[PDB]
């Protein structure tokens, strides 16, 4: 069974950085990527970005190029997200997600088929 | 950026009832439309991904269909279980980009 064990609820300062984990159990860690998303207040899902665990490999919403950085941990089975420069606007709940096998070679669906329980950060003055 | 709009916003029906959900991309993504469901605890599973195919473990009472820019997800026999959020996602762009989401309600 597939897990994703996401880090504690943390309360951080504005214009900090963070940095928060996704533990990996059940599966492969290196043949699946790792998506990063974040979710407001009732609202929709945005997109930050994923990892290559196995090549390292990122890539970047444009709207996160600045905000995020993703990193991978091989042995400890771990995905990390580092947030810097911290405002209410990050405040949000932020997920972890697997990247489901793909279509073929080279085609993706990009449908994140197992989740972790989220995150949540709550910056404040 | 492809743009994701669901509708209704929120749907309230009732046990053992047939529902169906809509979802427009802003171009076509070429069924590369992917079926979220959120319960209030926080927690996100995939349901069904490119427009019409059965996550693992996911109940055949969930059905999808739609091509290009037009999509929907279908529940026959709402179950209590079934009360929670549903978003589309299309994955045919980057980046991924998800839909405002529909409240199903009893
Ligand atoms: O493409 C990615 C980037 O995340 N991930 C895909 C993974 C990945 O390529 C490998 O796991 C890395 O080792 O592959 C996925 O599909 C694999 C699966 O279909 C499997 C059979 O169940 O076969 C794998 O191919 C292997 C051949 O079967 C072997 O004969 C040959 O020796 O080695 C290859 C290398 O793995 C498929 O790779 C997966 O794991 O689900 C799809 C992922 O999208």
């Amino acid at each position: 069974q597939v897990q994703l064990q996401q880090s504690g609820a943390e309360l951080a300062k504005p214009g900090a950085s963070m940095k928060m984990s996704c533990r990996a159990s059940g599966y492969s860690f290196t043949s699946y990527w790792i998506h990063w998303l974040k979710q407001r207040p009732d609202q929709g899902l945005e997109w930050i970005g994923y990892i290559d665990p196995a090549t390292a490999y990122t890539e970047s919403n444009q709207k996160f190029k600045d905000k995020a950085i993703l990193t991978a941990d091989r042995s400890s089975n771990t995905a990390f997200m580092y947030l810097n420069s911290l405002t209410s606007e990050d405040s949000a709940v932020y997920y972890c997600a697997r990247e489901s096998p793909r279509l073929r070679r080279g085609i993706y669906y990009y449908a994140m088929d197992y989740w972790g329980q989220g995150t949540t950060v709550t910056v404040s003055s």
